[PDB]
């Protein structure tokens, strides 16, 4: 069976701008803006559906990274789905985890970020509250660095 969360990030950057940071310049921007993040791999596809990319990142000390295919682009309404194939996103607990996302105009010309999350879990166990927890404040922190770069580096 499946758990759905629907959540939503809030950034005061142009929700076209900050697609085009998110989605179409991300192997380039998302390194540069957040500093937790060491790198950006393109392993396989063109940028389109299919396109598995590899997110290296700093944590706990730890160098993790976690695979991301991107499941549906509509780059014409802002919207980008994927799921997490493998690394750390992926544990052994979740069998499958997928993100709907659109960005959408919130207050003074800035971005909603609405995302629908799809969880399926290994066994009875429903998703960890606390790495629930963790992972939105890990969202936010990555929103809000991209938010502070793209604010400098128009
Ligand atoms: O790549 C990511 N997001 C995105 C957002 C809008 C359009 C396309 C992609 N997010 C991401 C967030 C946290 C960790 C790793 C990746
Ligand atoms: O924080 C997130 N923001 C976002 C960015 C672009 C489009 C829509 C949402 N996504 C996110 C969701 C789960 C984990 C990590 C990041
Ligand atoms: O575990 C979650 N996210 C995640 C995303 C990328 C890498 C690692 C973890 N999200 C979560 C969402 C809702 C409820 C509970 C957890
Ligand atoms: O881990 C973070 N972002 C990220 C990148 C790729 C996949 C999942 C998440 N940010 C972060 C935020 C607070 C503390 C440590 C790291
Ligand atoms: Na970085
Ligand atoms: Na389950």
């Amino acid at each position: 069976g499946v758990f759905t969360f629907q959540d939503e990030y809030t950034s005061t950057i142009a929700p076209a701008k900050l697609y085009k940071a998110l989605v179409t310049d991300a192997d380039i921007i998302i390194p540069k803006a957040v500093e937790t993040i060491q790198s950006v791999e393109i392993v396989e596809g063109n940028g389109g559906p299919g396109t598995i990319k590899k997110l290296t990142f700093i944590e706990g000390g730890e160098s993790k990274y976690v695979l991301h295919k991107i499941e549906a682009i509509d780059e014409a309404n802002l919207g980008y789905n994927y799921s997490i194939v493998g690394g750390v996103g992926l544990p052994d607990t979740i069998e499958k985890i997928s993100f709907e996302t659109k960005l959408v105009e919130g207050a003074n010309g800035g971005s909603i970020g609405k995302v629908t999350i799809k969880i399926e879990t290994k066994g009875d166990a429903q998703p960890n509250e606390e790495e629930g927890k963790a992972a939105k404040a890990r969202g936010d922190a990555f929103f809000k660095a991209i938010e502070s770069y793209l604010s400098a580096h128009p």
